[PDB]
């Protein structure tokens, strides 16, 4: 048991292979399941967890009724066994709250919550299932993360925050944990204008966060983090193909260094990437305006060029199905010479996109990388909403 | 692996971190969970854990009719992973009865349940989830402890516990426990005039415990007990903040040596306080007539000072919403320096209060001390009663 | 770690405490119960486990209709956590079957169960969870065994089985085990005339069985078992105090080498004693006639003075409330210097006695000795067969 | 703790005791299922485990209707402990996809599963918990494999996999896997003509794999595997007892080298058989047309002999009771000289024989041999279909 360093790089990418799909809709029409949203997953030595933020109540509970709303006092960080659907009998609370990150040292799991009111929420962090340290809001605007695991390298994991607006300037700041401890905090440098949810892994010694600009872009920010030095930069997704949702058509060019506007009615949603040069892959919504279906496209030197288009494509959830969030996470302790990149996608159910039931949920896909040409099929929810009308 | 010796002492406080919330009554509309009251939680080397009185039930059963009574064949100490919710299916029975304590020695877990007729109860004292030791009623009526933990220190275990009367002088007794053996038993000497309902915490080699007078005092009497000498003192809070329910207004000057009475129209609720000259905490109901809401009043010198006032508050439960017992815990096994003050709250749903149900019953939040200046919210319950109705 | 001895003596017993209680049927109103008969329970070095036949169905299940009938292909022997109700999703199914016993040596569990058609049933004989051993029937009528506990003594765990008519001469065998393969098979031989249902326990290298004379006697035979010589003797309980059901009034003289017969309308149920010299203890219905209530009643040497009547007596269930089987166990591995007698009632609710329902189930109480005079209630099943209408 | 070889000898198998039976739709009825089919079990160091294909439903789920249809993205390989039936709560996804198999090494479990459309399925390979290998579609048509355990000696374990017609000359590969690793990979030689399903046990360093033959035989494909050299041989049974359904009359002479036809109305069904010369046992339907019942047979030199019949059976289910799939496996690690031939039928639910459901599920049961003459009886499901009605 020792600290996991970042010392692979990601493995070649060709397809994307099924790790797991929890059928939680279908199977919570029924059973006692949790009602969740804002799900991830992530690995430690023994295997991989799957992540979501509870609502406190069942699936087919009467308290189901208003979980479209993000924020309550009954939300919790809960975890369970990869596969299995959330139940209130599987899943362990990591922490109290409406936003969240986790991620593993090597060593133990560190697990940070944010809950209160909008104008005083407060972080916990948790490391080994105890609590460590406390961080009060600075800018008195929904202090919030990533909702998607963090990353660590000789035992700094680095965490990305906001607080402030969600349309208009905030104040993000970079936060280096070593077991719970702030070692370090950086405000967000660069030329990234706008940053919430950031999804991050690791590789050769680098962490890089691929975020979403709820402000201006439909562009994603991407911050490139030096968890050694405990330094980062900031900058745009350069590639043409736009991977925020809501988004205009992808135009001629990208742009590295600046926003691209445009994209009705969403600001934004929770997304991800893969910047490995060649070996590069974007994930985004296949509806330019509603988070409806999923599509991984490969897009050779995304990072770097504004002209890089798609030479490959995955799709992951057809297009007359819905997704929500996406976000990046490796098997890091994986017996293999390089990072294999894995992604989720959340299935969101119910509000407001269907409207005749009461309720706000998901299930989860998730799918890491094959060097094979595999064949693909839709991953989508798969219940029927008819049954809970 | 040792032990466990009271030698840190406590921590700085400032403000109340969320640490869990099991959101039991929400979730209970439609899964399977039990019926419960007199929570509370207690640690170990490995983490903490919720622990309450079942009835026997769960709480959308048939037989959840009637459980307002507080003394059954049908109750039983469980104990279950913080922050689930209690389940047939998630529960450890630590001992049969309607009154109990539990605390871990740093070795093995001691539990103790009081079961049995009014007139004829007996303990039954566990250790590492095994009988040890039997105590039949001294004074047949009503042989009772603490509801919350006790705390241990070389192995002794000081237990606080009752029987005779609720409204008149009863016989308390402390019983000094090793390795659930009797090592000494005492007589309540000082100037408490009743106790009940001990909520108990060590630090600096010290354990104090913060009681309910259900005979006269709206003050809380306090046990201060040597677990070396296994001998005590006892007194009342000096503070002329009243942290008892029901309550009169405060007073002008309180009184350290004799109970402070008055209000209406209940004798007395279990209660804490964290005593440490300037870092000196009370909680207490909102309301000085009923069980609503619950705040954290900050009284430096609230031990010795019967002019101690609040210099800060912080609400936990609003008072439009329904409070309970209330007790003090510590995680004594975190790597910190000092002992960081927990507490829980109670949180009552259904009888008597909210008749429109047929039964009584419980959810749980606990807290922590942060030493930083956190925002707060209510953590108020949050089932609504009209989908039980 | 190492095969038990049954060195110790039997504790000194002046009373009974509380060791546990399920609730299985009031919680199992709402909560998905199996449905069980002929529970016991069995220690190891780690804890107490309950043990029961499921009959392969939820209490609330359609398919609790017909849980009169004692043998089908969908029973099972289930453990689980002591003090939990039995559920699907927290028993272990130890082997397959309608009669069983089962007992740790210290190293492993060995567990056994009879399965089949009246005319052709076989035991299989499991060992730490695999199958060791088939035995078949021996005279083509139920084979069967215990339904409580066996006990081991340096590896060698005897057993009770009979074949044959349960109104008529049978055939029982004493099989001794070890590691689940027969080390040596005895035919019954001494003054028992029949023999059903044994309720074993050892102290100071003697194993004692208090079985059920379906034939003849309500006095209940003996059987001393040598589990090193590996060899028995038999004859009855001496004591005028008749501990069978259904039971004639108690005699001026018992007989230790012949049935004292007589009683109405059942030829017997399962029941247990401890037999110690001044410190015995006979278990029965309080009912002469019916499976209703329980006491236990100190008789001064029962095993060895027909006039020996009662000093003392505990009523463990009132006789307005149904009892049923009950059987011994000792936490062999508990930090005493003696073996302590602990027993259980299974508490019958539903057919026959309670016909307004379909089904048939139990729950369970559990007890153990007390040097102490401990108090007493009545552990009664408590579930409202009105809420099952 | 090492890799399994598979140098002992079958034991000696006169009759067939009860391992296990989880009863999952009478405890379905009113407890929360999944609806599966395609079980097996399969064991390890430790014990064994029930497998199967989930349909990501309940059986009382809305959902349940229409899980006839055998390949959607909501299946998923699960394991839990032996006996119980399998819930959202107690198990495991192994893998994600339509057709499995599975097998221990001694080391670590591999697990395999394809999943995706009937023209663009893939494997991926499962080795210790962790995804290893993924294997495209090579002929474009329900990539698909054994729906039983595989086999393992000195690391290395044999799969049989199809792809290809169900109904004309398909595609058969046995690939050679370590750690989950590719070793090898052979086409089918020999004179099966077609091979779906296959059930394999080892023996004598050798693995046997009796198959179903969907395109012209009623008597059943055996390989022969050798997984030291990585080669095979293939032919059929060739007792003219015929064991696939559905099956002519068995004729007076079978065919080792060629399918015989006929049979009406269905082209096969999973099964399996034990060949060891003398000590040879084929399980069949007792139905020569449907999936109703199920018999084992004693056929000595059935895999030799043309003229060979039987010479003793066991009735596992009768003839008025539905069976289903059913195959080979063993525990390899029991504490015996000789490898102990065991077996599971699945007992299948609901559509289509049973159309007054919307469901199609199972129950399991499974059975391992005895050296002695053991009673038997029916071990059929054990739920009335009017009660799900
Ligand atoms: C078994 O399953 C596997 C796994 O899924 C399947 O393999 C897959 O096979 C397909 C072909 O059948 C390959 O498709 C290839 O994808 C790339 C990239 O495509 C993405 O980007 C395109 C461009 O997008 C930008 O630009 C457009 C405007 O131009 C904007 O609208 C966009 O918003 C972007 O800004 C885009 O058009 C693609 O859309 C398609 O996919 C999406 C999902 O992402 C769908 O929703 C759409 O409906 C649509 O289907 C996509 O997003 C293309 O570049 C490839 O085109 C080349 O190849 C074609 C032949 O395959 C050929 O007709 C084209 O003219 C073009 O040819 C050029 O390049 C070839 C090399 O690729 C040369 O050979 C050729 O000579 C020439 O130079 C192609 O469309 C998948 O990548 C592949 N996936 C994997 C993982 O292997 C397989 O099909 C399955 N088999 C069966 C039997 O089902
Ligand atoms: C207590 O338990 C023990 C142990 O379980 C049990 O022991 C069994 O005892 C019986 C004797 O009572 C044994 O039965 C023997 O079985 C031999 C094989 O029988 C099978 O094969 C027969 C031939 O099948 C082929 O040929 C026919 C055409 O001829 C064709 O239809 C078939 O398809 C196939 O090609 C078959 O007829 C027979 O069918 C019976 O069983 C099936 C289920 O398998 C059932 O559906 C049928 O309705 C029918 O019952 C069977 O499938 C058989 O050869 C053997 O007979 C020879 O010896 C007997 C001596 O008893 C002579 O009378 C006779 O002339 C034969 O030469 C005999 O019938 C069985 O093997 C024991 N099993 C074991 C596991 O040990 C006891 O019976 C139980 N006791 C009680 C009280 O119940
Ligand atoms: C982010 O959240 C922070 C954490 O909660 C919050 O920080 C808080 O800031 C507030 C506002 O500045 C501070 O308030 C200060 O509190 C002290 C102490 O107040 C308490 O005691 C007094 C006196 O009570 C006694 O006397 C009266 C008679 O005069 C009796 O009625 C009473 O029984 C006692 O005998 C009391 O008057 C106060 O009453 C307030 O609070 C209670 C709840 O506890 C309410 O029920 C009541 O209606 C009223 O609101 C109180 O009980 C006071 O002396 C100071 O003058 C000042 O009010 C908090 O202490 C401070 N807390 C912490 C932990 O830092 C931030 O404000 C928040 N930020 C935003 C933007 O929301
Ligand atoms: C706190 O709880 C304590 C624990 O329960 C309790 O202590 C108990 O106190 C009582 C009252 O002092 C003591 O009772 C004594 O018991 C002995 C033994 O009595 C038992 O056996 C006799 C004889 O039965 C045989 O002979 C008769 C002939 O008539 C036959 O019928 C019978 O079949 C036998 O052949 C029997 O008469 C007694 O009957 C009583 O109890 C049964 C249940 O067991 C009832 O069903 C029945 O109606 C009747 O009440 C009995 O079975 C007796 O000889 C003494 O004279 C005295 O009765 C308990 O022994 C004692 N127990 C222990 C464990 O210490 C405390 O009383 C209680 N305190 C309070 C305040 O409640
Ligand atoms: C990751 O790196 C840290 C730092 O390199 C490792 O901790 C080291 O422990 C080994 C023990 O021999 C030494 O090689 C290093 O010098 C240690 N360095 C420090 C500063 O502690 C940790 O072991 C590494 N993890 C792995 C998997 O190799
Ligand atoms: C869903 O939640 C809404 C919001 O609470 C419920 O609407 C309330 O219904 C109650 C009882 O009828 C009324 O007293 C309130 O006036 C309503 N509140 C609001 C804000 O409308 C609604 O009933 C819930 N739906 C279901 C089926 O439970
Ligand atoms: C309980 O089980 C009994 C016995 O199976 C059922 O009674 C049978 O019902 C069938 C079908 O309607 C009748 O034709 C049989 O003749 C009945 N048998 C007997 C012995 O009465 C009964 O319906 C079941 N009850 C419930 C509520 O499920
Ligand atoms: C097959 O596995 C068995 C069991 O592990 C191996 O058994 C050992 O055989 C060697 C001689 O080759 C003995 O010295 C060991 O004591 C045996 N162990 C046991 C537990 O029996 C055997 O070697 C293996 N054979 C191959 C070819 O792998
Ligand atoms: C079971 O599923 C079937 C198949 O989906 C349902 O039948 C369909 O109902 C839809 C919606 O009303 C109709 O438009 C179609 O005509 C039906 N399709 C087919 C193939 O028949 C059926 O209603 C479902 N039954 C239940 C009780 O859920
Ligand atoms: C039990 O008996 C053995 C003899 O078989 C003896 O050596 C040992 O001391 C005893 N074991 C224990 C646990 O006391
Ligand atoms: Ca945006
Ligand atoms: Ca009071
Ligand atoms: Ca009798
Ligand atoms: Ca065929």
């Amino acid at each position: 048991r020792t600290f996991l360093n970042l010392t692979k790089p990601l493995c070649e990418v060709n397809s994307w292979h099924i790790l797991s799909k929890d059928n939680a809709i279908r199977i919570g029409e029924d059973a006692h399941i949790l009602v969740t949203r804002e799900p991830y997953l992530s690995c430690d030595p023994q295997g991989c967890r799957m992540f979501a933020l509870s609502q406190g109540t069942t699936l087919r509970g009467r308290h189901a009724n208003g979980t479209i709303h993000d924020r309550s006092p009954f939300r919790a960080l809960i975890s369970w066994e990869m596969g299995q659907a959330p139940s209130p009998y599987n899943t362990r609370v990591e922490c109290i709250g409406w936003s969240s990150t986790s991620c593993h040292d090597g060593m133990s799991r560190m697990s940070i919550c944010m809950s209160g009111p909008n104008n005083n929420a407060s972080a916990v962090v948790w490391y080994g299932g105890r609590p460590i340290t406390e961080i009060p809001s600075w800018a008195g605007n929904i202090l919030r993360t990533q909702e998607s695991e963090c990353v660590c390298h000789k035992g700094v994991c680095p965490v990305v925050m906001t607080d402030g607006p969600a349309n208009n300037r905030a104040a993000t700041k970079i936060i280096y944990f070593k077991e719970g401890k702030i070692q370090k905090i950086e405000e967000l440098a660069g030329n990234a204008q706008h940053i919430e949810e950031c999804s991050c892994y690791g590789a050769g010694g680098v962490i890089k966060c691929i975020c979403r600009d709820n402000w201006k872009g439909a562009n994603r920010p991407v911050i490139t983090i030096d968890p050694e030095m405990m330094t980062h930069t900031s900058k745009y997704l350069c590639s043409k193909v736009l991977t925020d949702t809501s988004r205009p058509n992808d135009p001629t060019n990208g742009n590295c260094d600046a926003p691209i506007t445009g994209g009705s009615p969403d600001p934004g949603v929770k997304g991800f990437a893969f910047l490995d040069g060649e070996n590069s892959w974007l994930g985004r919504t296949i509806s330019k305006d509603s988070r409806s279906g999923y599509e991984m496209l490969k897009v050779p030197n995304a990072e770097t060029d504004i002209q890089s288009g798609p030479i490959s494509n995955q799709v992951i959830v057809n297009n007359q199905n819905w997704s929500g969030y996406s976000g990046a996470f490796i098997d890091y302790w994986a017996n293999k010479e390089c990072f294999n990149p894995c992604f989720y996608v959340e299935l969101i159910r119910g509000r407001p996109k269907e409207s005749s039931v009461l309720w706000t949920s998901n299930s989860i896909v998730a799918l890491c990388g094959s060097k094979k040409r595999l064949g693909s099929w839709s991953w989508h929810d798969g219940a029927e909403i008819i049954y809970f009308e």
